[PDB]
């Protein structure tokens, strides 16, 4: 008797603002197994003045991951998640008009002054639920059109990043709700495009693809790619929303990120679109099964990094272990800076900027290095603690635990700090969060798992949860 072979699976593509990964996951003895099979950089380029996404490189890496996936697994589907807000414009013959612009592009700096002239910001808030930010898709489209109206007439379709890569693979247009709710074009109540806002900003609805929900089977990968007719599935296409899939669905649970997309929030059954929620800086995005991911952006673990790269330029390079020791040791109570209100510019030196801010707004001393690190760490921790206190007031509920999702292998100590200042259990072990949520969505769609029912029992089996509790000092 001659022996034969291979294993059924689902391919998750997780594109981030700085790096991308391809992760395979499959059922193996009714347990979820997940193998990372490709990882890469996502280096932006400057194109005709604008910061832009290298789309030809990204698509190349997606195809290289699928060929690698087909090599070791039977792939039943692929499913792509990305960062929010950015989009590509497709002309009338189905070609990319230009390279998608990076959310950090200076085109939107100053843009809210023009929006304020055409609508009160709270009204826009009450129709879309998003905290009003310059990077939001609406204002990006507003600038892009304003900067070159004649150019802009050539757009036939506007594709958010996941829809762009989905279009490139399949030829077909769809925008899934989770990415649509980062745009300031989408109504979290009806969970579809907001025609009132479209009317106001004079954008024809035809420009936007049809709204779909997660699990939608869009189409198969085009025959000319040579990869086979693999179904492409619309997953929770915004990376944040895929990560929230894997958070337990228990009453008193919050989630937190300190990387990339730093935030704190909770899943709600329906949006909060009050002046309170508006004035308090909260956003209503949409996630799996139409839930509201109700959340407040914070500024994340990045000012630490920048103060590190600023200590390298002074020939004193610290490791996080150095930083932990340095901060853990400095036991005084130092000033607390309102990190949210800081305006530290793009290519400044962080040591000097922070020294300066402190001198202007608190007091003066030759701040030793551990002390600037302590102040920075305590201030970001306090930003999160205040964020939760508003979250509790607005939601009429007190919560008990906080799952760490997203970026922050570097953040482990920041997590224990979060526990110290908030009084809540902090759980970690969810660094695969996004890929898990991406994968299960596809497994349900191809019928490997029954529903969220089983999916929860399968994720919880998979996760190795570790708790942090408030320590004195």
């Amino acid at each position: 008797l001659v022996p034969r072979g291979s294993h059924e699976a689902v391919l998750a593509i997780d594109l981030g603002a700085t790096s991308g990964r391809a992760i395979v996951g499959y059922l193996s003895e009714n347990k979820l197994v997940m193998e990372e099979i490709n990882r890469f950089s996502n280096l932006p380029i400057r194109v005709k003045g604008h910061l832009s996404w290298d789309i030809d490189f990204l698509l190349a890496k997606i195809l290289e991951s699928i060929r690698l996936a087909n090599t070791s697994y039977k792939i039943l589907s692929i499913g792509i998640d990305t960062w929010g807000v950015d989009f590509g414009l497709i002309d009338n013959e189905g070609k990319l008009l230009l390279q998608p612009v990076h959310y950090r592009d200076e085109r939107t700096k100053g843009v809210l002054k023009e929006i304020s002239e055409m609508t009160e910001l709270e009204k826009l808030y009450s129709e879309t639920g998003n905290q009003i930010m310059e990077i939001n898709t609406l204002f990006q489209l507003f600038k892009a059109r304003q900067e070159s109206p004649d150019s802009f007439y050539k757009t036939n379709k506007i594709l958010l990043m996941p829809d762009l890569f989905n279009y490139l693979l399949t030829g077909k247009f769809a925008t899934e709700k989770s990415i649509a709710s980062t745009t300031q074009l989408f109504d979290p109540r009806s969970q579809n495009w907001n025609q009132n806002i479209l009317k106001l900003f004079e954008l024809d609805s035809s420009l936007l693809p049809e709204i779909v929900s997660e699990g939608n089977v869009l189409g198969r990968i085009k025959e000319e790619y040579g990869l086979g007719d693999i179904p492409v599935v619309n997953v929770c296409s915004h990376d944040t929303a895929s990560a929230i899939v894997s958070v337990p669905k228990t009453e008193g649970s919050l989630f937190i990120s300190s990387g990339t997309w730093s935030l704190v929030g909770v899943e709600l059954t329906s949006p909060i679109l009050t002046t309170e929620s508006f004035s308090y800086g909260f956003t209503n995005e949409v996630g799996k099964d139409g839930v509201i991911t109700f959340l407040k952006n914070c500024t994340g673990l990045w000012i630490i990094e920048e103060l590190r790269r600023s200590f390298e330029r002074r020939g004193k390079a610290y490791s996080f272990d150095d930083i932990r020791t340095m901060v853990e040791k400095e036991k005084e109570n130092l000033p607390l800076i309102d990190t949210e209100s800081t305006e530290f510019a793009t290519e400044s030196d962080m040591h000097k900027t922070l020294t300066e801010y402190l001198a202007y707004h608190h007091e003066t001393r030759e701040w030793t290095d551990g002390q600037l690190f302590k102040i920075v760490y305590e201030s970001l921790a306090e930003t999160y603690r205040k964020a939760i206190e508003l979250l509790e007031e607005l939601t009429h509920k007190v919560y008990k635990r906080i799952y760490v999702i997203g970026g922050g292998a570097r953040a482990s100590y920041f997590n224990q700090m979060i526990a110290d200042r908030t009084g809540k259990e902090v759980l970690t072990g969810l660094t695969e969060a996004t890929a898990v949520g991406n994968i299960v969505v596809q497994l349900i769609a191809m019928g490997q798992l029954k529903g969220m029912e089983e999916a929860h029992h399968v994720i919880e089996e998979f996760l190795q949860l570790e708790s942090y509790y408030s320590q004195k000092n």
